[PDB]
């Protein structure tokens, strides 16, 4: 089903964002955070791939929110918050089970959970999601999370889910992922992407990726992505953690 916006649906792009989930375990431990319960239970698996999930799926700063005054990085930190509009109750990643039930059907909560460990349950990743990034755009949740699930397994199955897989605990290059990146994609789309980082030496933690809005409800190609200026905190090399402490 097409991801539709209803309101402000002036902006260009999407922006999927995937999180390395051994990574993001790794980075909550080291900076003494409590262990969450898709940490304590996260566990090795046959493809290593599956250990890329879904963050998220934000839409870009809508135009006819900009006009009103709000920046870039406002919209970065408060999404469907912002003020003076689209000014909907902000999102706290402190009390995510306190924003608003998404009304997701039970079938694509499944599908959700299965590549999203924060979603639902105590975590209520999701709504926090939702309301921050979708709820103010009228997207109905099934076709939003929908999409989310969808876009995950395309980058999963392509060769950067593959890169990853194989290089599965070793230390990459910017270079070859990004080699990677474009034997599936293309090279001009190579700047599409934004990875993120923690520790020294730095492991992989996040990947975020820029697509059309246009390009929302339609399988991946070299025409879905749009380039955009911050390569990451990760620097030239990497590591790919491995599950464990
Ligand atoms: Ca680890």
């Amino acid at each position: 089903l097409a991801l539709q916006a209803k309101q402000y649906g002036d902006f260009d792009r999407y922006v999927l964002a995937l999180s390395w989930q051994t990574g993001f375990c790794q980075s909550q431990h080291d900076r003494n955070r409590n262990e969450r319960d898709e940490c304590r239970l996260q566990t090795e698996t046959t493809n290593k791939a599956d250990f890329l999930t879904v963050h998220g799926l934000w839409p870009g700063l809508p135009k006819s929110v900009a006009a009103r005054g709000v920046d870039e990085r406002r919209w970065m930190r408060f999404g469907c918050a912002t003020r003076p509009i689209p000014n909907l109750p902000e999102a706290r990643a402190s009390r995510m089970c306190s924003s608003p039930e998404t009304g997701l059907s039970l079938e694509t909560a499944a599908k959700l959970s299965e590549v999203m460990p924060g979603a639902g349950g105590r975590s209520c990743l999701e709504r926090y999601e939702y309301a921050k990034h979708g709820a103010c755009f009228g997207f109905d949740p099934d076709a939003y999370f929908g999409t989310m699930v969808r876009l995950n397994q395309e980058i999963k199955e392509s060769e950067a889910g593959k890169f990853l897989a194989d290089n599965y605990g070793k230390t990459v290059s910017r270079r070859d992922f990004d080699a990677a990146f474009a034997k599936s994609w293309g090279k001009e789309n190579v700047k599409a992407v934004k990875l993120t980082c923690q520790g020294n030496p730095a492991y992989l933690t996040e990947i975020q990726i820029s697509i059309k809005a246009d390009a929302i409800n339609a399988p991946l190609s070299a025409n879905s992505f749009l380039p955009q200026p911050h390569p990451g905190n990760c620097g030239k090399t990497f590591v790919i953690d491995k599950a464990g402490y």
